[PDB]
């Protein structure tokens, strides 16, 4: 009933707040706001002071259309920022990457959580993940995200995130990554149309048969933006209420920009499913 | 499902916001802010314009420990407001009083529902309410005002709220309200504390039995104030996961202070609710 990495517990009985720390200049939402180190540390402080439990570090934008990133250019985006808050903060740190040398560096650096958009595809990230011993999050995509977008299609969608878990799981276990150090996200808006987004979060709970963690992500994302009609820095009481029905279903951490805001909501979600 | 009144069709099958007009000096949240014509007139348009398809006038507030308010005080403050906001605006106006005479009055004036908290009890509000043909609103509440929030107690909660209803349901229906013409609010914060809110909205759904459309007030209470420690104002985003709570359990109108946030998170409530 806890998540475990290098000392640090995680309360897994009530809902968790990831709080997004985008270190790019392109993030959909917030490309450029946080890009250097003392501003990184400051929306960092601000999102802990809030009540993140997690701060989530990402150097590549997998937006829709998204350019691709450089290994060296991720790992000066990244590492540094993994290392300075390691340094003054009693927090879990994410690393919202897929690159190897990102995954050993940060690792290094004192990350305690492996946020994989593309569950260790990648050249060299099963197995580099699997030499860190840390925690890791799959996610369900279907394509990559130039191409994510272009026609999403599904004969049954729950069936086919099912399946890819199913098959990922297994790979990590294979490759030495322990069943329970595995969490799982369906990944809201990666290759998913608005209908496909509002089927997935209407039928979230069904996931729970795996018996691991649930990570969710819908903060500011268009599937919130299409239904209001409002540009991204508007779109926090969509986002919150996306996050309340997540949790309401038992998700167990939730991936937000606007982290004071999604915690008033899980204190009212936790004062409810206590009741 | 489908509720009408004077020619207008509430649409009951999506989550509906019934936005809170205060005409009082000291309303819990708000009161002295709207205090007056010009700026109940202006306030109204704006939770118009933020997709509010209910607008409540109330000229009594009844937080805990609220005074009485004459008769003839009441009827100033409400009945001036709702004649000029149906003269206006094309919306459903709903009364929240308890006063026969401002039944009457404000259904005269052009009002289409009666919201009482105190389900008709007051002498002669159930005749008054008959007369009129509008569909009511009765709400749970346990005690008065002045002492409601003295020791709530419940051997069960919901067996407590669904005896209330049965009993005043046969009140209304006795005295010629029709059933259909009914609406439910179990009372969130009225002669309830913390726990008990929390199980009301966590078991709210059972409401359902009635076959009757949930109305709910939960907007800036202190269920909400007790548990995040910021002001009535500050409570917003609070309230609306209460909101959305309440929405995904099938609760159609939604009593809010804060009508453009509430309706985006209904919206969303409506698109998930929607797909399967
Ligand atoms: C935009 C992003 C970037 N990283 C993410 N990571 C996870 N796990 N889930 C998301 O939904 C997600 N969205
Ligand atoms: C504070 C108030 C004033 N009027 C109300 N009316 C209804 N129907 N429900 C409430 O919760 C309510 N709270
Ligand atoms: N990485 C992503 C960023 C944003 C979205 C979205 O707005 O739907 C999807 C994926
Ligand atoms: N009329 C009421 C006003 C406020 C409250 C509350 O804050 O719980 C309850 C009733
Ligand atoms: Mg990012
Ligand atoms: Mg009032």
């Amino acid at each position: 009933m806890h998540l475990t990495a290098r000392g640090l517990t995680l309360d897994l009985s009530r809902p968790q707040v990831m709080g997004i720390l985008n270190v790019t200049p392109d993030s959909f939402s917030d490309g450029g706001c946080h890009n250097n180190l003392d501003q990184a540390l400051q929306h960092a402080q601000r999102m802990l002071s809030a009540g993140a439990t997690l701060i989530d570090i990402g150097g590549e934008s997998t937006r829709p259309g998204a350019a691709e990133v450089s290994e060296q250019e991720e790992l000066d985006r990244v590492v540094p920022v993994v290392e300075a808050l390691a340094q003054r903060f009693d927090v879990w740190l994410s690393v919202d990457t897929s690159k190897a040398a990102v995954i050993t560096e940060s690792a290094h650096a004192g990350a305690h959580l492996i946020n994989d958009i593309r569950s260790l595809q990648e050249p060299g990230a099963l197995e580099a993940a699997a030499k860190t011993g840390l925690p890791v999050c799959l996610m369900h995509m279907q394509g990559q995200p130039k191409n994510m977008q272009h026609s999403p299609y599904y004969d049954d969608l729950m069936t086919d995130i099912n399946r890819f878990f199913q098959h990922h799981i297994e790979r990590c276990v294979a490759a030495g990554i322990a069943k329970n150090k595995l969490l799982l996200d369906p990944g809201f808006g990666f290759g998913k149309n608005l209908a496909h987004n509002y089927q997935l979060l209407a039928h979230l709970s069904e996931l729970h048969h795996f018996e691991l963690p649930l990570l969710v992500g819908m903060s500011r994302k268009s599937m919130v933006g299409q239904l209001l009609n409002v540009p991204p820095q508007q779109r926090v009481i969509g986002s919150v209420a996306c996050a309340v029905i997540a949790a309401m279903q038992g998700a167990q951490i939730i991936r937000v920009h606007d982290v004071k805001e999604t915690v008033e909501a899980m204190c009212i979600v936790e004062a409810t499913r206590s009741a």
